[PDB]
DNA sequence: ATCTGTACATGTACAGAT
DNA sequence: ATCTGTACATGTACAGAT
DNA sequence: ATCTGTACATGTACAGAT
DNA sequence: ATCTGTACATGTACAGAT
């Protein structure tokens, strides 16, 4: 009843959909038109809607999409990047448009987004029925950000993606194991399908730190969370509906409304909750351990779940085991026990931050 | 105990599906090549497999194997032929062919013939055509004996036509999502080959859904995992092949059951299982009462003369105008016996 | 004259709205 | 409960190219 | 266009564990 | 008797090479 009425909160309005949808298509469109153009490196980019905007999974507003532009890179090889599972170094073998962006058969991944950026930089600049501009870039992220001022705010990430069509990387042999909730038919269908490699684009100092690439499986995801039950008409016109959806909600609330008070939080991010929620939708893969009755229930497992997750400072990705995203080297023990204290407290008050 | 002990003596041996399947795919190739591979009007027709053995539901032995050869067709209107709901007339390479169905059977058949006539390591020749089919049945003897059906169909892309709107009523037990994606799929016609002396009747086809078959026999479970090895087993093929089983003796033994083949059968526990979409419905340990609503389904049918096609809903297959209800009241009392004894057909 | 990338045409699950 | 906008998959038409 | 190579589904078969 | 794990076999989808 409470967690019904937050949901009510978080729920997005046609209208906004509406408008801010229009806006948002006009310009990804001319955006992906313009790749096509000329000589330019970009022509044959397609493009992937990805994300919690399009998995239904977005909350509060439609204020933030996510796209992939994404080109198909025949004749790939990868060297693994010491060891970490996720990261990258691609090679070509043969001696080709994104020739520029090559350093003897070594592909740069931040000349490639250099010059993506500056495509999209000019064509945005000659944008004139919209108030949008190009974000700073921000150092990690594979995103060339849009804001829109459609009066309301939206932001677009242009996600840039390398797209092989080869089998999946031997660190993902053991990863999505999706046997007994979604089955082997279904796993197998998805690895089928291709793979895809985002720049890294860190400023940390490292060897290779513009030639680095990391895997993403966005599409996979968007798969999963539009497929999500072990039964097939799992929340169908036919079927009945489940609570996985609206628990993803609702931990994404939780994450947001602190992480925009705390900036203790800066480290965590969406992408943490939504890799528990795969981890505990594989644990519990049953529909009715997801009855929309049992909400409170679920959400409350989801929480026990991701505090075991801070305190043991283990949440392994969901497609690449070896990969620990709470690992000390990229999380430390403060700001996990910080988020574990704040947890905690709304789990055992009433969820006060709910009401903010 | 019974019926498991059963279900043993249909299985199919190892060996004879590998002694089969070399025999049959080297003939299929060979054929399959010559109709593109030398200057035909058949030169896009690509290869599906379909039926019981590439559904896993075939009994007894690996000795019939059923081939569609489609062929790409674009630009058909459709016409239907007085509201049968399964028949139309074609029109629009081919054009010595409205596109009758016999004209280019024949010379499909022709081409087949000729063919096997030049096959010197395999024992096969073309069986006589009935009147009735839309097949060029192939017989080869591997010592044993194997039936080949090689379909010639056509191949629409565009939407199902307007009878089968109602049809394939999954929703409730595989869902709309598949149900929706199965109807993006293309449609297949064949030639319905009757000799009935009736109107339009050597330029009609007929509605496939091979193709459409197989994915369910494959995917049946409402569960993504059922039959899987991370699921739970069911027994919904061993029903299937149960009834099969059931009435393939009965014909052998009754020539009055001509008129049935298992494809009602098949068509019957289609109907059952989006009746019982639950995969707990069809519980292993269950198979005696399984089966046991299965025969009194198919019994059920038999009693009202109603058994609609699964696709094409107005099609009913046990109307009068194609089984006399002479024959059905036969094989109830056939079935209503066997059920009634402890099967005893089921040992001979 | 025919060929074909681009974009319209069609149909429907998802989920918000009434 | 029904009505309905967006996203998305797939089939097809045609201006502009060959 | 046409074909092999790859991966894993669907099976059968049998021994050791239940 | 059934269950589990390994071996053994054919079918099928699709990437990539020619
Ligand atoms: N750190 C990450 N590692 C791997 N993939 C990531 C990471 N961050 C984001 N992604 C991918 O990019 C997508 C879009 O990222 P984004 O941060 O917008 O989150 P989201 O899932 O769309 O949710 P929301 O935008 O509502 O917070 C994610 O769904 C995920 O597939
Ligand atoms: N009367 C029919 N109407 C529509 N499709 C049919 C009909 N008879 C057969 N078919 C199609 O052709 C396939 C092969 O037919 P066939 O008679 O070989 O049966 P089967 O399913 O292969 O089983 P079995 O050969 O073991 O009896 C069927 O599974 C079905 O797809
Ligand atoms: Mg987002
Ligand atoms: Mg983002
Ligand atoms: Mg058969
Ligand atoms: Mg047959
Ligand atoms: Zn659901
Ligand atoms: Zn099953």
């Amino acid at each position: 009843d409470k967690l019904k009425k937050v949901l009510d909160k978080l729920r997005l309005k046609r209208k906004d959909i509406s408008e801010a949808a229009e806006t948002v298509n006009k310009v990804v469109e001319r955006l992906l038109r313009r790749m096509q153009k000329r000589e330019s490196e970009f022509k044959g980019v397609e493009q992937l809607n990805t994300g919690s905007y399009y998995e239904h999974v977005k909350i509060s507003a439609p204020n933030e999409f996510d796209v992939m532009f994404k080109l198909e890179v025949p004749r790939i090889e990868l060297q693994e990047y010491y060891e970490t599972g996720a990261f990258y170094l691609v090679k070509f073998k043969r001696i080709n448009p994104l020739s520029h962006f090559l350093e003897g058969e070594v592909l740069s991944a931040t000349k490639m987004l250099s010059k993506f950026r500056k495509i999209i930089k000019e064509e945005v600049k000659e944008i004139k029925d919209i108030d949008v501009s190009v974000e700073k870039e921000k150092p990690g992220s594979p995103a060339v950000t849009l804001l829109i001022r459609n009066p309301e705010e939206i932001s677009v990430d242009i996600i840039l993606a390398l797209e092989s069509k080869g089998s999946w990387p031997i660190s993902t042999k053991e990863g999505l194991p999706i046997q007994g909730w979604l089955g082997t038919k279904v796993r197998t269908n998805l690895r089928r399908e291709p793979f895809y490699l985002v720049p890294k684009n860190a400023k940390d100092g490292n060897s290779f730190q513009g030639e680095t690439w990391r895997l993403s499986f966005s599409h996979t995801e968007k798969y999963i969370l539009n497929n999500h039950g072990i039964e097939k008409t799992c929340c169908e016109s036919s079927g009945a509906k489940c609570c996985r959806k609206e628990c993803l909600k609702l931990m994404k609330y939780l994450l947001e409304q602190l992480k925009k008070e705390f900036q203790e939080l800066d480290a965590f991010c969406s992408y943490h909750v939504k890799t528990a929620i795969f981890h505990m939708w594989t644990q519990d893969p049953q529909d009715s351990q997801w009855d929309p009755r049992n909400l409170s229930s679920c959400f409350d497992k989801l929480l026990a779940f991701f505090l075991e997750c801070l305190r043991t400072e283990k949440l392994d990705h969901y497609f690449i085991p070896k990969f620990n995203l709470f690992s000390q080297e990229l999380i430390d023990r403060k700001s996990k026990e910080f988020l574990s204290k704040k947890i905690e407290y709304e789990r055992n008050n009433g969820f006060p931050i709910f009401d903010k």
